[PDB]
């Protein structure tokens, strides 16, 4: 007779949605981008190199997957603008934005090396303005859109050798504000996803080193490294429907570190 | 099968304060996503009714009674309520009240009423369902915040405070409780139009002042609430701990 | 050619802070004392608060007493109300009582969980209010809120006490909502970690003070005139312009993970 | 008594140099911490400039020298740095001061006026930051003070890329303490409210603006630049030796109010 509905639960689909995630050729951004297909999304692979990015569009459409891919250093503000707008033209729209391409460098900042210092700047917010400056516009035009930068536990609280880091994630969770500042009015929620510590690349000589990881795992009150896929749920959730009246937030993802002493 | 992240078969949230407002919509949302959910009122019969009318619209519901600023009344409606329906695994502190007064004018027993809803009440709550969740070494706690858990507005300090307090309370539950399995977050609504804030819609001028005030340039409206709280109540954010997200078309991140 | 430094001084004003028969309220009455404030000292015992006003007297301060129980609402006001008529206006006000009461949340007393909310919540909202009426009217005053680094960061076995500082944080941010309107400044002062009565289980474990140097960018414990300055700045016309705001006094704590 | 309690906020014996103190909220704040008995170095782009303001403050009785140097000049920074310890002596006290505004709506921002803020408001703090803490870590003693601005917590429309500067000094601050704390740094942030310079012209200027600001903070005002002297004084003086890593808000309220 009674038939349960799940309307709640639909939101999160992501069905006639197009994703592009910036540095998806490796890391947490290509994770993101099969968990974002798999909840409906149709998915773009940005890589600066054009081989890699085109094959790994590739395999995705070989999953069954729709996927395309858009080539570009996301430092180069002609570059990119010039990749996205070609993009639009050819391929079709852009409704989701995850700005991920980072890099890190440590070191006491009475030593950092000033090129390290603007290798930084360049790839972490220079990359987040570029990216999000050129599908905005595409975005604004037809009225609706979602940008989620990924931000880190550094956001919030810094840790000796990474305070330029830190700088740049400090800067894209107030740039989050400014986009939802600038374009909520154009049905944009633009939000910021930081994690806390996972085990990938970025942090291999953390996770490879005991005594760090002694230390985070009695600072985590999850006491645990994160694992990858557990950043999934939170992407899906700030690109779907369900999310749409949360705009200029940044969503902590860390276990509980940041809430801690 | 992406959906599955989300799903909540299997699970049962109770949800203080869902006869009405914010917290039967909570309710409609997290059945829908799965879950057999709990009405809670003060009045046995209204509980008992609405339950039956989500059972009639397919869901599993069931009630339990309880005034939440009643300690022990609290927690002997839970503990009974565990033995003879079984596990609470999702908890929404929803139930609170509102009342507006230059401080300087508060009235001690709006004072005293406003602590007693807003924060004992999360407390007696929270620690009756806690020992469940221990046990079974599982749980979810959503505890509902507001914006003036950041940011204050004239007439409502003393919410602010109890709203504050909410705020790291839900750290603190996450501080003692995440060992056992169980994570605790707040969920901060924005401004939408529900019997709390009646006065607020009837006022133009105020209407007026929100919408520009809110980067979305509207109100809210409630069901925009049960995707965070569906989140927040899901596997999808198992490594989510002592946050409180803020629903509020932008306000809290803007001038 | 001082001027900027001598919006420091308290010359003319009255100094009132809750608790101040030991711990930091006694180390801050004597500070805003030093910095040219008549103070007046507050204890629920009335010959400890007569006690320590006749010495600060006698060192040349100027310093009287009002004896009141801050939890207790009607309590607070007469008292209040009592001094501003025989005594004299009130400019600054520090609320610093305050308890402590530490259990894991699911074994926590509600005998517990009621004195931290009578004691460092209500109280907060008891002395306030009644000092306020007084300040608006005039057109002029301070309110200083002891906080904590629980107004922002857990620790386990004291989530209640942090649930109070959360609201004085907030309840903080209300007051100058309401009343910076009508000259009123007020702000919270959270200290880090200090080896007062309050924390003597803490003190007096090696174990947890390894933890906190390490934890603390710092690299040690805080020693309690290293509040003072803060409370001045936050009394004086050096912040007519900073309200609402929370300043943390923690070596850094709350910086850095 | 009050020789011990003043004592805390005296600057005697410390050196400050404030960056871009040619004028504006730097002239205020050079001026607030001579009073308080520092000695002050005014830098400036031009040298006549920073020259002319070192004598008028020397004529009125004050210790004053000066610096000159682009902040968004990393090796230049350094070099004057270097040059000025190694002839003059030791800075106590930075406050990175040196600033600059440009609004449009973000999705219309040039990317030059991008480029001008991060090299002057973000590049520009570490710049003279990294410069001088050598020698004050060195020393085992120092302040340094960043000013942020209200847009280091909340967002306003047209200033996205003036935000991103402001939140990156909030958090380079507090890296700032995490790596020198130990060595006897204090670093702070000082975040102005709203304050009459040529840098919000265009804002004093706007009545619309105006009335929309005194109804946004609770003091119901603009701020006045001498309003913001105590909180420097106090950040570079022994009263916060237990503060770091503190962004210190001077705003009438706005930031604590919806
Ligand atoms: N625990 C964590 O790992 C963690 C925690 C918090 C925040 N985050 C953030 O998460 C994001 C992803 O980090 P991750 O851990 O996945 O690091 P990762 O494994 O090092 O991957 C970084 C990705 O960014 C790409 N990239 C770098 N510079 C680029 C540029 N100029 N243009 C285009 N792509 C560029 C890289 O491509 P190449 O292969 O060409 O180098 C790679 O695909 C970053 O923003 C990072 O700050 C990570
Ligand atoms: N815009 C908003 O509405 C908004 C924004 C931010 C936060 N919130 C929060 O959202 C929550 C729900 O508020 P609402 O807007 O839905 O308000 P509402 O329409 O007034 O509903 C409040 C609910 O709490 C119940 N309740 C009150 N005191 C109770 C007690 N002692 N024991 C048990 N139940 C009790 C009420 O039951 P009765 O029917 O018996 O009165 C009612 O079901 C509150 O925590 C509120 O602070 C609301
Ligand atoms: N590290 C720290 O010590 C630390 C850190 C952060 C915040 N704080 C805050 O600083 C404030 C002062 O704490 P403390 O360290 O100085 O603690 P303390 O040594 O235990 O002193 C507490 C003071 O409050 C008084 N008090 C308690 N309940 C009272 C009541 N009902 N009415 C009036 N006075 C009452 C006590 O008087 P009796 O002698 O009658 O008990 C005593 O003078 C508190 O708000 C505390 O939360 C302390
Ligand atoms: N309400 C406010 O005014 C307000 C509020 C919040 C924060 N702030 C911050 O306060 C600081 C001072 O701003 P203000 O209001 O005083 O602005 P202002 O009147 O425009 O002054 C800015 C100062 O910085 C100097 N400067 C700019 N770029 C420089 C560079 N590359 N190297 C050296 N000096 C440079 C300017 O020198 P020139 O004379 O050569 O241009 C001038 O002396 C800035 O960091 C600003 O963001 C101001």
């Amino acid at each position: 007779h009674h038939h349960h509905m799940t309307h709640a639960l639909d939101r999160f689909r992501l069905d006639g949605r197009r994703a592009l995630i910036t540095g998806s050729g490796r890391g947490i951004g290509l994770t993101l981008a099969r968990g974002l297909a798999e909840a409906g999304a149709a998915i773009v692979i940005n890589d600066r190199n054009e081989e890699k990015a085109a094959t790994l569009a590739r395999r995705f459409r070989d999953e069954g997957f729709a996927a395309d891919h858009a080539v570009f250093d996301v430092a180069e503000h002609a570059q990119v603008r010039a990749a996205i707008d070609e993009f639009e033209a050819r391929v079709g729209a852009i409704d989701i934005l995850v700005n991920n391409a980072g890099i890190q460098r440590r070191a006491p900042l009475d030593a950092f090396e000033p090129d390290d210092w603007h290798a930084l700047m360049r790839v972490n917010l220079d990359g987040v303005f570029n990216v999000a400056q050129a599908v905005a516009r595409h975005m604004i035009a037809r009225g609706h859109g979602k940008i989620i930068n990924i931000c880190s536990v550094q956001s919030e609280l810094a840790r000796p050798t990474i305070a330029p880091y830190a700088a740049t994630k400090g800067a894209v969770r107030m740039l989050t504000k400014g986009m939802c500042a600038d374009w909520a009015r154009y049905g944009i929620q633009a939000n910021g996803l930081a994690p806390g510590y996972f085990e990938t690349e970025l942090n291999r000589a953390l996770v490879d080193d005991a005594a760090f990881s002694d230390w985070l795992c009695k600072r985590t009150p999850a006491g645990r490294w994160g694992q990858v896929d557990e950043l999934c749920g939170a992407a899906i959730f700030l690109a779907s429907a369900a999310s749409d009246f949360v705009n200029g937030q940044t969503l902590f993802v860390d276990g509980g570190l940041t809430s801690a002493v």
